[PDB]
């Protein structure tokens, strides 16, 4: 059925994203979350939010090009507010405040 195709497609997103995380890619892995934007609407918000948190954590743990990471997180919050996902943008801000915690920017974090 289609659910199996979505499952193998999601494990192919974790696979390709894992290979891009191994090859040290920043703009491609950062743009993959923007490329999978229409694909997340075909399934529930639980797996979509869990995938955004997964690729977000695995994308921030690489510690590469931290300048576009905060702006990309702001685009993910803007997109989550555009699609009216409260918990998604709440998790995105819950990780972004940790990004400001690592950046030692205590004004907008608090």
């Amino acid at each position: 059925n289609d659910e199996e195709a979505v499952q193998v497609k999601e494990q192919s997103i974790l696979e390709l994203g894992s290979l891009l995380a191994k090859t040290g890619q920043a703009a491609e892995l950062g743009g993959l979350l923007k490329y999978v934007r229409p694909f997340l609407n075909s399934i529930s918000k639980a797996k979509a939010a869990r995938l955004v948190r997964s690729l977000l954590d695995l994308f921030l743990d690489m510690e590469a090009a931290t300048g576009q990471e905060v702006e990309l997180c702001l685009e993910c919050i803007e997109w989550a507010k555009s699609e009216k996902r409260t918990f998604l943008r709440q998790a995105l801000e819950a990780r972004l405040v940790s990004l400001y915690f690592d950046t030692k920017r205590y004004q907008e974090a608090l």
